[PDB]
């Protein structure tokens, strides 16, 4: 995945992929995402039988090819003309789930018309009444979950974006317009006004986690935001494994942060994951080839995944799940 | 808050940046102060109500605008013309205390007369008398805590300054004036002669701190003196936990050394300080453009702190001290 | 060992050699096997009688001149015309095994001959039936051990022989001959064929160890396979203390990946194992100076051991075995 | 420190240079010496009486002015002219113990003539009379007590010595001649033979420190031989709080290996060392200025150490051993 990301800063603008790449603060928990992921050993088993070596798993009711869903990551013609239409696209061929952003350059109607059933990301808005009309929307368009951004009462302080008075260009537009913080009330408010199962993007304390299955949550993504919202909050795969033990299966627990190859998903299961989120190298190959791009990163995903899987011992998701891990330096 | 360093050292001479830049011996405390904060992480809470996140304490029967003083740093009128009076003036319109230094280039009534509600920086001198009429002289001027500095019973070697031969200039005076080593009688002589609170600077020792509420402190500084004093010492961040229960709220617990933005002031707060000292980066401010530049240090810290606590869930200081955080490498 | 990687990389065809130095993926778990063994610190005995410090060890009914035996590395005459030949004249010349491929350039009967009792590594073929004639010829052939490699289900990706795709050449020939995942059934099929001990080598997890005892083995190698297999994987050496204690003597307990010095045999004995395996510094031995520089390397390397069991207070490598260690940084 | 070292690599011969700075094998216990002692964080305490800050100590029943000794390095003539005679007046003065090693390029009896009392290291040799005869010279020369090495069973392999050909010059003498391992049964020897203190030096098993205890010793020096014995030995600073529990007041237990300012010494007595050997430095000074090069590193450090305990808040060496350490990153 390293080899794209060269590929999609020569085309970008210098700007633009800044404005992708970057963290905020001293992106000092941007670069603590890769450090958790680094550290992290896997303790393969041997000898099993990989007959029929599967990646797929069940999550909201629907299978999906891998443990795994493009991240939410807003204006997406900012890397290719195409922008979320590419992007939904390959994920659908892939058999991946796709998250449509709030801040879509293309209507969410659009997107999820390619069908392969997608995921709506929310931002809380204004009032209640427009949150909850775009989450009608959402359900109305047939896509499969609301992931409520949680970690977002605010943007974080980009000092990429500050220094290069970076602005969406004339051409980008917020295609499903014509915000405020979110509290545990637009939580239920929500929840209330869908019968689509919610999840909490951006929980990292244990306590919140639990709230979060009180709360009717069906899945929560343990996250930091890409290291984009509080700078030097601890990182979401070094919280995972405590979270995974204090929901104790009440809810899908997904992970994102630095996933760059197959075995960071072998890692992410093996920590209890259910599956991750993955947003930058899904928008380098955008950057880089449009939606061919997208497609052949998936099927190297895919191919990686299933390499990690065998080589680990694990025939299923599950068995990676069960996987014991030991931390390095 | 780095760029302001770079303009500092451009305009400082370049013996006078390291008198403010520099630690004692091999600067192992100066260095580690800032790897203590960098490994803390802190643990964000999501969902919570932040109709009016505020970032102001109440300390020593005061409010102060944000969990922050200026830090006593001796001779300001070697960064700049106006000196104290520029940082006092700043201070006093951020709603942020300022220490009085005992060596200040400027009279302490000077200071005082400024307003804004100081605190007076002690080193305890010659005979006890002497002492106790500068004490007596914060007092009359309505300086509202004794600062008393307990880590210098000499100075620290600076292997910077006997290198550099610095020494002061003809145009920066003791302008209190026209030193011994303090003890616990020191402080016991000090608070039977004031009745304002008397804070105890370069704590490093939970006993130490535990003996400080015994012998009637109002407050203590968890400091190693900016890595200036003992060449070793362990930094304050390190032990700021332990001393906070220790001392189970029997007295102020304040930190110092490294604070270079609002995330660490969280940081700070997470691991149980009351408030934080600010010292090299205010005096940057202050070389590089007077009461102006000390003043937009303070509103960009104000904002800072600000967002870091909002991220992080937290709606006031004393949530911001109930975080939990996470030690990193 | 250092000097004669300078000295096979300048001979090696450069893809050759990256074949031979190379892990899998970003090959973590090869480096990982370096910096495992560099955190390891020995506490030393002191003032015992080493009149008669001897290096041999016992294993599998034989004894050794060293706790030491060469790893199964195919195609050895990619790296020297003599190839396989030349490294185990130098092992039966040294007292040390030498475990013949199931991949050599050579076939297993010719290097057998060689005498100095060799051991067979067997890849889990096609059928059953190629699989457990093979191990009937490395029988027949007086082949002392069966290692049976379990940690290749398949090839973990070589990203750098797929950047240089490397291929054999037309003058390296599969002697033996003229693939499938192994499971524990085909072990108890092995042991079922044979009367030779086998050694199951690629063994990570505490449990697959016991397993492996409880399926009749001889022995395991603790072993991520050089950093070739599943790129994570922990390394060998931080997981041998643990299979130590599990196995409690139920087997041999052999260890590679990264031995590069009599020291690093001294800290895996003190870990626990019996006996290390070494491969790609035997590979370089051969590369530049054929079965002299092989003879030459394992004369290093027994000079290296008896110094360090020396200086650690260490007659025998079971003394050695009980030295105790501390982790450092 | 650092300013004389490299004075002295200037002046000496490249190849004398690393005759004694280096170590055996890749070095690792060197280094680890050094990153040991940078690790410690010392936590001082305040407000204490430094009325008479003493860097005294009473060791083997004589005071000495600084909890330190020079440790014993052969052939201090290869350093400068006047050699051991140089280092022993200069150690004489400042009140220092000096060790007369085995191998000296001055004989024992003339170095012992110059006063100071000194100590003797013996390597043990050949014969047990030989050996004990050794001893008897010192004895009879007004030595101290008998330092004997017991982690040089023979010498470890000095890499950069091996590669730099290096022998010792016509004009370098062992001056006390005109060996072989040590045993246990060797220290009862030399201790049935003397009235002195037997202090066993290379001690780093806790075990090792209790049998010397039980075997007469008056002390141990917790030291692995300044790296140059067994490549990956422990460093004595990571032993030395667990010795110095186990051993529980039943000797003197010194350390070195690294120790480079007042700092360390204070490190090495807030750790339970009773004094320090420094080696390394002492030849420095010895090669940049001769006898006033060694006094002047000597009042240096002095002053060091007395800094160093009254930040500390150390009136005593003794109050130095009861202050609490905390490790580092
Ligand atoms: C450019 C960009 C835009 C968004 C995000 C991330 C980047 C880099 N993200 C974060 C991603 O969803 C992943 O959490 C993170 O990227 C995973 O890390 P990796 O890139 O290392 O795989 C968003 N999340 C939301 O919920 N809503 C959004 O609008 C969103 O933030 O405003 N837009
Ligand atoms: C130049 C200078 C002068 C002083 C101090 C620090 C510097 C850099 N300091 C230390 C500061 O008060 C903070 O403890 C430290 O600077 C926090 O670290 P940060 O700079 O990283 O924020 C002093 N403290 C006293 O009590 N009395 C003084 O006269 C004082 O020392 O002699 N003069
Ligand atoms: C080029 C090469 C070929 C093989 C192996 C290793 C290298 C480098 N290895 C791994 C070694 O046996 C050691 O486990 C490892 O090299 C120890 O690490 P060190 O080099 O640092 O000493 C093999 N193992 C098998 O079982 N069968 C094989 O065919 C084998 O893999 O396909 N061929
Ligand atoms: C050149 C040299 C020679 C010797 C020693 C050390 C050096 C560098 N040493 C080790 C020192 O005594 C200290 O243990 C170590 O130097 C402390 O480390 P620092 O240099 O960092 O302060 C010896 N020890 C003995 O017992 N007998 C000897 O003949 C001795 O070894 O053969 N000669």
């Amino acid at each position: 995945l390293a080899d794209l990301e060269r590929a999609a800063r020569d085309v970008l603008p210098g700007e633009i992929f800044d404005f992708l790449a970057g963290g905020s603060g001293t992106e000092a928990s941007l670069v603590a995402n890769r450090t958790a992921l680094e550290r992290v050993f896997v303790i393969p088993r041997m000898l099993r039988d990989l007959t029929d070596v599967t990646t797929e798993i069940d999550i909201f009711g629907r299978r999906a090819a891998l443990p795994m869903a493009v991240a939410p990551v807003a204006y997406q013609r900012l890397f290719h003309p195409e922008g979320e239409l590419a992007v939904a696209r390959a994920a659908r061929d892939a058999g991946v789930p796709y998250t449509i952003c709030t801040l879509s350059s293309v209507s969410l109607e659009e997107i999820a018309a390619v069908g392969g059933r997608p995921w709506f990301q929310l931002f809380w808005l204004r009032d209640e009444k427009r949150s909850l009309d775009l989450v009608r929307r959402a359900e109305d368009a047939g896509c499969e979950a609301i992931v409520f951004t949680v970690d977002v009462p605010w943007m974080g302080r980009r000092l990429r974006d500050m220094r290069n008075g970076f602005a969406l260009p004339e051409w980008v537009t917020a295609a499903n317009f014509d915000f405020a913080p979110a509290t545990w009330e637009s939580v239920e408010a929500v929840r209330a006004h869908t019968d689509l199962p919610v999840v909490l993007k951006g929980i990292l304390a244990v306590e919140d986690a639990r709230r979060a299955v009180d709360a009717g949550a069906g899945g929560i993504v343990v996250s930091n935001h890409g290291g984009r919202q509080l700078d030097g909050a601890v990182p979401g795969i070094e919280m995972l494994g405590e979270i995974v033990a204090a929901v104790s299966g009440g809810c899908e627990v997904l992970v994102d942060g630095g996933i760059r190859s197959g075995g960071d998903v072998l890692k992410a299961t093996a920590l209890g994951a259910s599956a991750v989120l993955v947003g930058r190298p899904v928008m380098w190959a955008l950057a880089a080839a449009g939606q061919d791009g997208v497609r052949q990163l998936l099927e190297l995903l895919a191919e990686e995944v299933r390499d990690a899987m065998g080589l680990a011992g694990c025939e299923s998701v599950g068995a990676a799940r069960r996987l014991n891990t030991k931390l390095g330096v």
